[PDB]
């Protein structure tokens, strides 16, 4: 039938979007997915996808049971630190990347320590030192709760395809516009109308230092970003 056609399907993209506009019985195979796939191991954009969805239908019925079933989201939030992730997860989750993008800036200067947290911003010597483990937590999450469109290995594989020069990335992912850089906070777009690679945000104003020691720091190859 139909609806076990679309299961198969999980273009796993097409296959969700159209299970989610198809009601309980469509609903219904989304959730049986999510609960033979989560807790993840490494990340995969379908489950993320099928999460999302679900949540964006803004239904308490669903919702309610995200939040029982998967009370920390579909991805283990490690740290080498044990720093706390949820915070994170759960802007994501309600596609708030505003607050997103400003947890995310507290959680780096929290994983560098005392000095950082202190004076709230980093030295790319701090950056280069940053445990892969959490790098890949904070990036997964905002892979998977993005449809792939945000976080540090989509703005590095953007890098990479910039020839490395950072004048060539800054159009493309939004952060420039011409010769006018784009404005904090107002000028950037907080929605998944965003350009690839748009969040989470690296001040500039600081010099490409850091940028360029988190797109190089062996988290990405480790584990393949
Ligand atoms: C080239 C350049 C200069 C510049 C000048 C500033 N940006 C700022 C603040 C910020 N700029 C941001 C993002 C970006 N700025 C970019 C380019 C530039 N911004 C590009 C991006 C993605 C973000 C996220 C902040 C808030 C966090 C923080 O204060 O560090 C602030 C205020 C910082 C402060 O008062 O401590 C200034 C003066």
């Amino acid at each position: 039938d139909n609806l076990t056609e679309l299961s198969q399907q999980l273009k796993q993209l097409t296959a969700i979007a159209a299970l989610a506009e198809m009601g309980e019985g469509g609903q219904g195979i989304l959730l049986d997915y999510l609960a033979k796939n989560v807790p993840l191991e490494k990340p995969v954009l379908a489950v993320g996808n099928v999460y999302q969805t679900l949540r964006n239908l803004e239904q308490e019925t669903i919702t309610t049971q995200l939040q029982r079933n998967y009370p920390t989201g579909i991805f283990p939030l490690q740290s080498a630190q044990g720093i706390d992730y949820l915070p994170l997860q759960e802007a994501l989750g309600s596609q708030d990347f505003e607050t997103a993008d400003e947890i995310t800036r507290d959680k780096l200067c929290e994983l560098a320590g005392p000095g950082a947290s202190q004076r709230q911003w980093l030295y790319f010597t701090e950056v280069e030192k940053f445990p892969a483990l959490d790098l890949h937590t904070i990036n997964a999450l905002w892979w998977l709760h993005s449809n792939g469109n945000f976080g540090f290995s989509v703005q590095r594989r953007l890098w990479l395809a910039s020839g490395k020069e950072f004048t060539k990335l800054w159009p493309k992912i939004g952060w420039k516009s011409g010769n006018v850089w784009t404005r904090w906070p107002k000028g950037f777009t907080w929605d998944l109308s965003a350009p690839q690679g748009h969040l989470p945000l690296l001040n500039q104003l600081r010099g490409v230092r850091v940028a360029e020691s988190l797109y190089r720091h062996p988290v990405w190859s480790q584990y393949g970003w």
